[PDB]
């Protein structure tokens, strides 16, 4: 809210994102959601990649917001220049670049988490998932691109993740647990329920 | 709803056939409404979709609850106790419904159309049917069933279950005119693949 | 019957000195407690489905469900609150005055025995039988914590054995709350009958999901 305004991603008003539509208010939210839904549809049409890295993450962020924002596949660790000459600011000590480099070597060394048991898969993904949340590569749209990212990683690893049955409060606490101490246990519990089809089915019977 | 004399002197309780009030009324109304929707599906589709069929849908849904089942609010209704309702000035309901009947007749119930053409045709009538409020209560349910059956007869399918109350409210406000949000709505709705994606984000 | 969190659970000595945290075997509090409880509860429900349905449904089986769900969570797993419970720290619980739990469970057992676990009944007869026992099982609160979940599984298994099916997923929290309050205040069981009638009807359940 104030973060997006501080680093010069909004207009002089202080809350309206600089967009390609030139829209504001509810009209902007509607137009953004429509293109975002279309982008997700085309992404599923595309086959899964052979290697998952930070570059692919930026590609996902690009495909999702290229019709809305000029800084689509760009991370906020570096100042962006709009087409009107205006520039953005960078959060001090962000550690985004060093963070993404770490994620890339892990996904390379562990062979994209392929050829693993689901129990082994959960323990490996949970660490990377938390790290990708500690650093916020993109200014806007982190939640969606991270969700799609790990959903496709899982599918390539023979496992399946269903994020539809996790509440916002559960995810917030799991992240808060190992970023405010170092308790990955709630996150482990999250992915274990999520990667378990029988448990997902039961959760759907209580999703009300 | 209170201003047009559809409730009791208390100010919040709709005049009903049950003589019930409060939470008990909401429960009883919903129960018969659910039964009514089931019975409506039991019945076959009509040959022609017009305002008369719209009133018929409204009748079947609320005939066990309200005495003004198949009645529009463009004309004063007389309850069985002598009390009368009021009519919104310059409602334009009668002329509005007459226009809808002519459109659905000339365009052959939106049949034999492409999906793109179907969206642009339904959205126009849907907005018009929202600009005017034919019934005092129960517009949302009768309009949904109305256009769902129109769509099914036109070879296309609409899933209104994945629309939030806020999105529909904005879509109506936009063209009341910007019809683009309404077009975006119906385009997502008539797209089975998009409906599935929307279901994956219903927290 | 308490309000805005339970002073009742605190008064009968089921919570810690803070006044809102249930005495648990993990020694956790707050959101951490909620997470572990939900996780263990989900695991327990999964294991309950693996085992086959019982031959007879009684109050003992009800306690069994409550045990399996909360045995990793609470020391008083399969225990009803009609009898004082002693924690492993020497502390004892109190018993709600005029609870009527013992007579209530005894009646339910007699009903389920005479009516053959509601098997061999018409759908209409099944509704009137389940609704009565459900209300009675709600009028008395056998367990201090966890009544909603154990009752749901209880009647879901009873129904499945009776050839009928109950889908509680299409019931809002407000509808159930009104239905219970209706036949507890010469009681109006009509909202309860309407609830179970919609629930045991696959066609109505399908429509409810679309609305």
């Amino acid at each position: 809210h104030h973060m997006i305004s501080f680093y010069g991603y909004t207009h002089f008003d202080g809350r309206t994102l600089k967009n390609k539509y030139g829209m504001q208010g509810k009209a902007l939210q509607e137009r953004c959601a429509y293109d975002l839904l279309q982008a997700m549809l085309n992404l599923r049409k595309e086959p899964l990649p052979e290697k998952f890295d930070s570059s692919y993450l930026k590609y996902l962020h690009q495909r999702l917001y290229e019709k809305m924002f000029e800084w689509a596949g760009c991370t906020c660790d570096t100042p962006f220049t709009f087409s009107d000459g205006t520039v953005t600011k960078v959060p001090i000590n962000n550690k985004i670049k060093e963070g993404l480099k770490r994620i890339d070597q892990i996904l390379a060394e562990k062979n994209n988490f392929q050829g693993l048991s689901r129990k082994e898969f959960i323990h490996e993904v949970s660490t990377v998932f938390i790290l990708l949340n500690k650093i916020r590569p993109f200014m806007v749209g982190n939640k969606y691109v991270q969700r799609i990212f790990f959903e496709q990683i899982a599918e390539a690893a023979g496992h399946k993740l269903d994020f539809s049955v996790v509440t916002e409060k559960r995810m917030q606490f799991a992240i808060h647990a190992a970023l405010s101490r170092g308790n990955i246990t709630p996150m482990l519990h999250l992915f274990e329920d999520i990667s378990n089809p029988e448990k997902v089915g039961i959760l759907k019977e209580f999703m009300i």
